């Protein structure tokens, strides 16, 4: 690939060199590998979480008695494990022969944690089998160990899908990069009150923006649109997961 | 390009291998070729189709008497053939010498059909010369032959531009990949009722999201913004095509 | 990288060859270099410029007496120079060793001008030190020289960040390409009146869409979300720059 020409940055002013942690460097390398290997498409959708939010906030009592904080992330994780079982092409990887997909029969999901040293994506195993408070507990633990560098490499392996939530900082949407060999990643941004037409007038609903980037070699456009739609449907009523 | 490291997926659970159809494999190869060759930008816009929709629905009678179904796709095709003649840099391809553009004086447009076996993009020739019911007829035929594998390779060649419509499944927008050697592709997503300021209050208008990805080597930002704007203008009043 | 197969375009109709200016060719080459080198993510945000706009329009008198036109661009430039000093990772470049960042202690910003011959990105030096009317003056001058080919190569060097404004043509958002060796670019699109929930009802506010694409090797998701958020905050009240 052509290299970027070097520039004497100091011709233009004072410069200072700060170095990259080995974590940054690793991260850099892996992102570039994915970028060049995966033809990326991002599919955007908005989900109506007005009722999810109300539920979340009402279980604050129960969550506190169990020692967890109930955030949107366990809810996101549960709904995506369910969908990853329904739409198995999203829970698979392109086999090295380029002619086969390896469908995984297990659902382990990573979530992005931004730490001082760089990005870590701890993995929760068998998300499909854990309850909302189990997942809330575990997510937090893995997050604290990640910030504290106490996260052992084991816990960073064998994920099937990644959720990257920036909803806590802000933004309308973004286009995340697929962590190959996985085939998709869900970016989640800040929720806003939006007017949503009820057939007769505009009702304020709390809308969560979802950005699903996918490996277009493995997932086609219609499959991805169907995935964010189902997910919008599941978050609008999490009871459908009970069915 | 660095390869993705192989992972023993079975360390983490039960895996199953399903194979890729030759169609998937072809598709995979071509998408990756475009991805690495084309510096991609997507330009997003929303078009007011309230009046297009009303027209569409009112001609249901005439369409039924002719045996066609009038969808938004013939309307999309007609308006883009008109624009492809107005803004010819979008109807061209980068010549192999990298120093010339080949402007095509003909307008043939492909549209994406997702079939069981993979993606096919049948091509309608001389879109600029056909009427809305001719195009509605032909689109359907090519679509049925595509699903039925009866589409002969001939009908998959020499397109100038591609429309990818996911409006029927859902979604807010996406970033499609350019089918090189073409220089642009129009993604269309689901139409929603949106509040649109009329200068004094917000009026509900039916808005169609458009996502135009383009080859930034050939098309610059202003040209693309001008293309989706004109298209938003043409769909808001299809009578401008008569002018 | 696999080449695109040549197609005899004339099998399908009449073609005509027009050539590329040396400017287009240069541009093409550089964009492809960035594209293959930079793993790109775009972060989208909307900023409330209702009060910025009112200010802009009220200073029309003063601007006219000084001979400048006060557009949103000097306002954009001032606010980004301030942020580029606050969040220095955005004002830096990946050192050729891949293991260091070169933080620039100066703020020079380029802005995209689309000319007949291709794209030029004139650079304003030390944006952080100039006033809104100085910047309005200079932006215009560099723009006129650019259209008139009187822009000397000197003035196209050593920028730290680029703003690409298409707000004057239209569009909702786009995904700009990073001009490597810079690490980020701000795309700005057309401002619209939007309903924004005030806690009790929807208030019409003039919203400006911002699309920040960044080099994900150097900038992580949270840093970028934090940058467009701060920028949304600064444009909602430019007096925070005084602090």
């Amino acid at each position: 690939i052509p290299p970027i020409p070097p520039v004497d940055f100091a011709k233009y002013g004072e410069i200072e060199e700060v170095p990259m942690t080995r974590l940054m460097q690793i991260g850099a390398t892996n992102l570039h590998r994915s970028w060049l290997n995966v033809p990326h498409v991002t599919q955007f959708e908005s989900a109506d979480i007005t009722e999810l939010e109300a539920f979340r906030v009402a279980q604050k009592a129960v969550a506190e008695k169990a020692g967890v904080k109930l955030t949107v992330l366990p809810l996101l994780l549960k709904a995506c494990a369910y969908l990853l079982k329904e739409l198995p092409d999203f829970n698979s990887s392109l086999a090295p022969s380029g002619q086969a997909l390896i469908r995984k029969k297990y659902v382990h999901i990573g979530f992005a944690v931004d730490t001082p040293d760089g990005l870590l994506v701890p993995v929760i195993r068998n998300v499909d089998q854990k309850s909302l408070l189990q997942l809330a507990a575990e997510a937090a633990e893995l997050a604290e160990k990640a910030r504290s560098k106490k996260l052992g490499a084991d816990a960073m392996q064998g994920a099937c899908f990644t959720i990257s939530s920036l909803g806590h900082i802000g933004g309308t949407a973004f286009t995340p990069i697929v962590n190959a060999p996985e085939v998709a990643i869900l970016g989640v941004s800040k929720a806003s009150m939006q007017p949503v037409w009820d057939g007769k007038a505009f009702q304020p609903r709390l809308m969560l923006p979802l950005s699903l980037s996918y490996d277009h070699r493995v997932i086609d456009g219609a499959a991805a649109a169907r995935f964010t739609k189902r997910l919008g449907d599941l978050l609008a009523d999490i009871r459908a997961i009970l069915l």
